[PDB]
């Protein structure tokens, strides 16, 4: 059995990985060696120890990877490096994994000698898990996107801040909400006053999220006006699909909303042909076992196409499918996916499974 080292397994993403691996009994197929950065297991910084392993799975973070990866590689170590961090995503030296979508690029990279794999993540992987069928059939000309991203993508303390913000907003009008005859305008004024107060916890986001939204995720990308988050759509999507040399346009606005773990996305997909909606649905549904086409019905949409339904599951529902007023080649679609699973830990768990098989 392969000797696998794990770094950052106590973090949020790492913890989801540990839980998923346990659930699937992945540990009975490999020899796990756990590391730690604490001085209170082996040290995550002991290069000689890391060199003894066949594979290293890390969810520790970019700073960690940029520090040890180079040192480890320098020792001649020829093992595999699986990273949940985005540090090496665009390295010609590594492949972005999301096997249900790009098994072919993965299998080839392996034959070629690629030893570094970075997990497909956030909105890009969730998008591909939802409409990968359209790309696989080469029907996508371009895609305009509008996201509704959860706090987990930012971090554990961000999720906590969101929850605290929601509590404070309600607590500001707790009594008013109790009497069925109170003024809704009085209630709103108080809630709004609270989210604008200096003592309203907004350190993690830099603005209120709770009963609001933030139309900016990462840092500015000067050359295009995009934010890093938005830039990933074009770069990472094509790298995953292996179309970096002849990229497909994927662009839009990424917005942070008051959700915990699920990223949702609204799509305006420009197809290259005019296909019956029924066929498009079949193409979408057939791509993988997790995508789930939701009928464009109200009751079914409310019960199935929401973070409330999707959170904590591997299901990737896609619905609201119909042609747009712009034309028969313009398709509308809305999808919801859990950020911690297909958006983070699952692609890593899957590539590991392959490497130790």
């Amino acid at each position: 059995m392969k000797n696998v080292g794990f770094i950052g397994w106590r973090g949020m993403v790492g913890s989801v990985l540990m839980d998923r691996m346990s659930q699937e009994n992945d540990f009975e197929n490999l020899n796990p060696v756990f590391f730690t950065t604490s001085q209170a297991l082996k040290s995550a910084f002991d290069i000689e120890e890391l060199k003894k392993l066949d594979i290293i799975v890390t969810c520790q973070g970019g700073d960690y990877t940029n520090e040890v990866y180079p040192k480890l590689k320098a020792t001649g170590w020829d093992g595999y490096w699986v990273d949940a961090a985005s540090a090496l995503l665009m390295k010609d030296d590594a492949i972005i994994v999301l096997d249900p979508v790009n098994q072919h690029v993965i299998s080839e990279g392996l034959k070629k000698g690629i030893k570094t794999f970075v997990g497909g993540n956030c909105t890009v992987s969730l998008m591909l898990m939802a409409i990968g069928g359209l790309f696989e059939k080469d029907l996508v000309e371009w895609i305009s996107v509008a996201t509704y991203q959860a706090a987990s993508g930012a971090g554990a303390k961000n999720m906590r801040e969101l929850l605290s913000q929601m509590g404070l907003l309600e607590q500001a009008v707790s009594s008013e909400l109790k009497d069925p005859a109170s003024s809704i305008l009085d209630i709103e004024r108080k809630v709004t006053a609270k989210m604008r107060a200096d003592n309203f916890p907004t350190d993690n986001f830099g603005a209120a999220l709770g009963g609001s939204l933030i139309p900016w995720i990462d840092k500015l990308l000067p050359e295009t006006g995009q934010t890093k988050e938005e830039w990933k759509g074009y770069a990472e999507t094509n790298k995953i699909l292996g179309l970096s040399d002849n990229p497909i346009p994927v662009d839009g606005l990424c917005v942070r909303i008051g959700a915990l773990r699920c990223h949702s996305q609204a799509f305006t997909i420009k197809l290259k042909k005019d296909l019956p909606l029924e066929e498009i649905e079949q193409i979408i549904a057939s791509h993988n076992e997790w995508v789930k086409v939701i009928p464009n019905d109200k009751e079914i949409t409310l019960r199935e196409l929401t973070p409330a339904k999707v959170t904590g599951t591997l299901s990737v529902p896609v619905g609201r499918l119909r042609k747009l007023a712009m034309g028969p080649e313009y398709l509308a679609a809305f999808t919801v996916g859990d950020q911690l699973l297909w958006g983070a830990a699952e692609p890593v768990r899957r590539i590991l499974k392959q490497l130790v098989a």
